[PDB]
């Protein structure tokens, strides 16, 4: 039951499910995540071709998954603040 091409994505998102997050998180959650998966396969693109050589472009990614991790709390804090 896998919707992105990389288990980071899978994972992320299947793990969202497995918190029992609501169908609009999960809704928002999969648009971050498919944003995350373009730009990450992209980017990826970017890192392999001699792109990213300063972690620049990938820092969006980070920050976008940081960002989808603040607003799930999938890989990052999970008890009050």
């Amino acid at each position: 039951g896998e919707e992105f091409r990389m288990e980071k994505l899978n994972q992320l998102w299947e793990k969202a499910q497995r918190l029992h997050l609501p169908p609009v998180r999960l809704a928002e959650l999969h648009a971050d995540l498919k944003i995350q998966e373009r730009d990450e396969l992209a980017w990826k693109k970017l890192k392999l071709d001699g792109l990213d050589e300063d972690g620049e472009k990938e820092a969006r990614l980070i920050r976008n998954l940081n960002v989808i991790l603040a607003k799930y709390g999938l890989d990052g804090k999970k008890d009050a603040r």
